[PDB]
C-alpha cells in the first residue's frame, strides 16, 4: 500500500541512480555492504520494507536514504571509518531515518522529479533534516548499532571526528549539510553512548579487506590507499595484517605488474584457499596474463561456488576469457534469474550470448541492463530488435513482446 | 464529424486485434463479411464502410461501434439454427450503427479509453454497454426490414428472440447478449407482429452457412464451442447441404487430430463433386502440408478456377509455396496480396516469412511492422520501420517509403 | 566359462560404478536399455543378458566386456543425428560380444584380470587402451548392420556415421577416441557402404524417445562439448513435430535447471496436456513442482498414472515426492518393494536410505547406504556400514543375523577377485 507506493517510488529513484551516478557494482564490495547493512536491519525496530545498500564512487563523504529502504553510501566512508563499528554507526543512522519515515513525513505534509533531481545531485560528484530528525536518528541508530554487536561509542567518536574536520577545513563535509551537526547533537550522542557499558569489538576481517579494495581498486581523488596506511596495517592485529598484503597485491595488479602481484598473493592464497576475497583476486591475476584455464580449475574446485554469487560471476567471466562462452551462458542464465537486480550478471550474459552468436538473446540481456538503469525507451528498443529476429508466434517472440509490455506499463506509472 | 468516428473506429479495432482473441481464418472472415455486406447492401442511410469481426468466445454476444465495425462472438454459430437467424443478429447490429445509437449515447457524455476498455472487456472471454428499450425497438424494426430486402426469412428474428428468451427467462444470470440487448416480452411481442405483417418467405440457408458453422465449431474449438458429434450425427440426416457439411466437419477434426490419411479419404467425395470450392480446396491443402506433400498442394491450387480472384486461395497457395521451399513465388503473390488487402494480418505475416526466407531483411522488417501496426502497437511498428529505413541508402526510394510510412504511423498516434 | 565371465563382468561394472561418472538417471538408463535390448532381441547366438551403461563423457567412445555389458559415452548423442546412427554403434558393440572378440583375444595370453579393469576405467573416465584387429571390426560391422535392420533402423546409418567420424578427424586435429578403440581404415568404410548398399532403402523416423533422450542428455547432463545449444533447439523447432516437442521439452528442462519454474511449467504445459501419461513429461512436471515446494500437487499427478505399478521411473519419482512431502513412511513402502525387485539399481537404495534417515531408523538407513557402496565396488566400506548397523540391534535378533549374513556375502565376494 503506502508501503507499495513508496517501494514503487524507491525503484524509480534507484533506476535513476544507476543511470547517472557512478555506483561501485563490485561483487565483493556490494556483498559486504549489504551483508553488514542487513545485520543492522535485523536488529532494528519497525522495519516494513526490504533494504538495499548502495555504494557511490565519490571521495566526498555523504550518506542518505529514500523510499523503499534504499540506503546510499559514498565510498569515502571507508576513508573516514577507522573501524567497522564507525561505518556501521552511519548506516544505523540512515536505517533509522527510514524506519522513522522522516523523508516520507516531510513530503506527505507538503515534485517527484524535483526530489529525484536532488538525489542524483547529492550522489554525483538539497535534502536537509531538522534537529529533531537527527536526534531521533542517532538514538534509534545507536540502539540498533549495539544490539548488532558493535561499539556504541563509535557513533559519537565518528560525529566528533566529523565536527573536528568541519571546523578547520575550508568547506564542511557534505554529509554535515544533509545531517547538520551542532555541538548539542554531539553532546546528546555522547550521553546515550556513555550510558551503556563499554564494548571493545574487533572489526571483521571482511571490513579491513573491503576498505583495502574500496580505496585500492576504486581509488578516486582523496580516496587513495596510501603507502602510509598499509605500512601502518602491517603492524596491526591479526586481521589487519593480511588485509595489508591483499591491498598490496591489488595495486601491483592495477599497475599491470602481475608478476609482482603473484608473489604478494602467494601466502594468503596458500593459507586461505576457500574464501572468496583472494579467490577473486586470484582470478584477475590469472586472466591478466592469459592463464584462464587454472583460474577456471581453481574456481571449479571451490566449495561455495554454488552458494556465493562472487565465485559464480568470477567463474562465469573466466569461462568467457577462456574461450568457453556456453559454460558462461549456463551459469548466467540462472544467475540473472536469481539476481534480477545485478547489472553485472546481465552484462556478462550479453557478452556470452554475443560470443555464441545468439543475437536476440544478447539484445535481450542488454535490455535488462538498460531497464535497471532507468533507460526504459532504450531497453524497449533492444527488445523490439530481438523480437524482429525470431519468428512470430514463437516462444521467444511472445517473451520479448511481453517484456516490452511490462517495461511500457512500468514507464507510464511515472510518465 | 464522420471522419473522426471512422478514425476512432480504426483505433478501437486496432486495440481489439491486439488483445481480444479475434478469429483470423480466411474462410470465416470472408463469409461473415460477405454475409454482412449483403445486409449493408440493403440498409438505409449508410454513411460509413462496414467490417465484421469474429471473436473466439463461447458466451453469446454482439455489439457495434463507430466506423461501422460489428463484433460477433463465435457462439452465435451454435445458437443460429439457420442462416436467417444469424443475419437477424447482424441486421440488428447494423441498425444500431445507422441510427448511431451508441454515438448519441456518447454525445451526452480519458473518455475514448474508458469506452475502449469496455469494448475490450466485452470481447474477451474474461461496466458493460447496454442499449435502451427505445434503441432496441428501433433496431428490431429497421433490422427486420434490412433482413427482408436481403432475401432471408423475416420470421427468423422472432424465432431467434423467442429461442433465447425461452432459455434465459428463468436464469438468475442470463447470457451477456441479453444484458447488452434487453429482451422483455414487450419487445418480443412487437418483433413477432411485424414479422407476421410482411410476407412469408421460406429460404434455405446457403451452403456456405453450414460449412462456416462446421469450421467455426470445428477448428476454433474452445469450451462450450465444441462441435459435438451430436450436431454432426443430426446433420448426417438433414438436407443435402447439411450432410456434406457434416462430412466436411469430421474431415476437419480428422485433420485436427493429425489423422491425415483419414481426412483425405473423408474429404474425398466432396472435393470430387465441387473441385473448385474454396472450403474443400482449403482443407485439402491443410491435409497435404501435414503429410509433407507440398508439391501436391501447390499443383492443386495452381489449377484452381478462381485462384486469380479469391483471397482464400491466394493465401493457401502462398503458404504452400513457403512450405514447398519456393519463397520467391510466395512473395510474388503476397506482395500483390498485401496491397490488395492492407488490413489483413495473415497476408502481412506470410510476406514477412517469405521475405525472411529470401533474406530481404528491410522488406521483412517492413512487413513485420504492418502486423504490429494493425494490432495497435504503433511504437513497435515505428521501431521496425526505423531499422528498415536504416538498411537502405540515404536518398534512396525505399528510404523515402519507410520514412513516409513512419510519418503516417506517428501521425496516427498523435490523434489519440 | 559363461559362469566365470558373467561374475567377472559384475566385478567390472562394480568398478565402473565406483570410479567412472555414470549417468544413473531413470529415464535415460531406461531408454538406452529399451533400445539396446531391442537390438539384442534381433541378434543371433546371444548367450548372455545385456546391460547398457551411459558415461557422462564428452569424448565419443563405446566398448563392451564380459557379461553382455556395453558402455556408451554420452557424447554419442551429440554425434547421432538420428536414432539409427545411435543403434548402429550399439549393434556394433553387441556384435563384439556375441563374437566374443574380447574373450577370445584374452584367451591367447593366459593379476591380468585387474590390468584389463584399469584399462576399462581409464577409457570410461574423462581424464593403455584396448583396440580391436581389422578382422574384429569387419565382423562387428557385417554382423551389426544385419542386427540393425532386423530391428527396423536405417542400414545406411552405419556407413553414414563412420564417415561422419572420419569427416571430423580431418577437420580437427583431434581424432575421436572411438576410432582409437575401433580403427576405421578406408577399407572398412568402403566395406560398410557395400553391405548397406546390398540391402534395401529404409526411411525410418526416429522414435520421439530418441529426441527427448538427446535433449535430456545434452541439457541436464551437459558437460564440455556436450551442450544443448540454442542452435540445436532452433533447428529442432524447425524440424518435424517430434523434434518440435523435444525442443519444447529441452527448453522447459533448461528453465527448470535455472529455477525458472513458472516459465518451465508454461513450457511443459502443452506437452503434458497432450499426453498426460508420458513419463518424460510426468518426470519433468515433478521436478518443477518440487522446486516450488509443491509436493502435494506432484504426488497427486503421479498417483493418476496408468503405469505406476509397471514403470520404474514413476515409482522413484513418486517415492522422492513423498520424501519432500513429509511422508517418508509412504516413500519407504515404495522403495522396500523397489529395492527388492531392482537389487542393482543404486537410485532405489539411496532414496530408501533417505527415507530410513527421515524415519529415524538408523540401522536400516546404514544397511541401505551399504548396498549403494556394494554396488559401487566399495565392499570394505559397505561391510563397515553393515557392521555398525549390526551393532545397534540386539544379539540373536533377526536383524542381527541378516546384517551379519550380508557381511558374509560381501566378504565372500571380496576373495573371489584378488
Ligand atoms: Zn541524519
Ligand atoms: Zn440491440
Ligand atoms: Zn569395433
Amino acid at each position: 500500500g503506502s508501503i507499495g507506493q513508496e517501494m514503487q517510488m524507491g525503484d524509480y529513484y534507484v533506476r535513476q541512480l544507476r543511470g547517472s551516478a557512478p555506483l561501485i557494482n563490485d561483487p565483493l564490495l556490494t556483498q559486504y555492504i549489504n551483508s553488514l547493512g542487513m545485520r543492522l536491519v535485523s536488529h532494528a525496530n519497525s522495519v516494513k520494507t526490504p533494504f538495499h545498500f548502495f555504494l557511490i564512487n565519490n571521495d566526498e563523504i555523504n550518506a542518505f536514504a529514500f523510499f523503499g529502504g534504499n540506503v546510499v553510501l559514498h565510498s569515502a566512508l571507508f576513508r573516514y571509518s577507522d573501524n567497522e563499528s564507525q561505518l556501521a554507526s552511519v548506516m544505523a543512522h540512515e536505517i533509522s531515518h527510514v524506519t522513522q519515515r522522516h523523508l516520507a513525513r516531510a513530503m506527505e505534509d507538503q515534485w517527484v522529479g524535483a526530489l529525484g533531481s536532488i538525489l542524483l545531485a547529492m550522489a554525483s560528484p538539497m535534502i536537509s533534516f531538522t534537529q529533531q530528525n537527527e536526534q531521533e536518528a542517532d538514538r534509534i541508530g545507536i540502539q540498533v548499532l549495539q544490539r548488532s554487536g558493535f561499539d556504541p561509542q563509535a557513533m559519537p567518536t565518528f560525529l566528533e571526528k566529523l565536527l573536528d574536520q568541519a571546523r578547520y577545513s575550508s568547506r564542511p563535509p557534505e554529509i554535515l549539510l544533509t545531517h547538520p551537526l551542532p555541538e548539542s547533537r554531539l553532546a546528546d550522542a555522547r550521553n546515550r553512548a556513555n550510558q551503556m557499558r563499554p564494548m571493545v569489538v574487533q572489526s571483521s576481517e571482511d571490513f579491513y579487506l573491503a576498505k583495502a579494495r574500496t580505496l585500492g581498486m576504486y581509488n578516486s581523488g582523496r580516496n587513495q590507499l596510501t603507502s602510509d596506511l598499509l605500512d601502518e596495517w602491517a603492524k596491526g592485529n591479526v586481521r589487519q595484517q593480511r588485509a595489508a598484503q591483499y591491498g598490496r597485491a591489488l595495486q601491483a595488479m592495477e599497475a599491470n605488474k602481475y608478476d609482482e602481484a603473484r608473489k604478494t598473493l602467494q601466502p594468503l592464497l596458500a593459507a586461505e584457499p576457500g574464501n572468496a576475497w583472494y579467490l577473486d583476486l586470484a582470478t584477475d591475476i590469472d586472466l591478466g596474463q592469459n592463464k584462464a584455464n587454472e583460474a577456471i580449475n581453481r574456481l571449479k574446485n571451490a566449495r561455495d561456488l554454488r552458494t556465493n554469487p562472487v565465485l559464480q560471476l568470477n567463474l562465469a567471466n573466466a569461462y568467457l576469457q577462456g574461450g568457453q562462452p556456453q559454460e558462461a551462458a549456463n551459469i548466467l542464465n540462472r544467475y540473472t534469474f536469481n539476481n534480477k537486480d545485478d547489472s553485472n550478471g546481465w552484462d556478462l550474459l550479453a557478452q556470452a550470448e554475443a560470443a555464441l552468436n545468439n543475437r536476440d538473446q544478447e539484445l535481450a540481456a542488454r535490455a535488462e541492463g538498460y531497464a535497471l538503469a532507468g533507460r526504459l525507451d532504450q531497453a524497449i528498443s533492444l527488445l523490439s530488435s530481438a523480437s524482429s529476429q525470431v519468428k512470430l508466434g514463437s516462444l521467444q517472440q511472445a517473451r520479448y513482446d511481453a517484456r516490452i509490455d511490462q517495461l511500457r506499463q512500468l514507464q507510464e506509472r511515472f510518465k
